[PDB]
């Protein structure tokens, strides 16, 4: 579950 860590970043850009 690495791209987790890109995942959650993006979902606060994408707030």
């Amino acid at each position: 579950q690495a791209p987790a860590y890109k995942k959650a970043a993006k979902k606060l850009a994408e707030s």
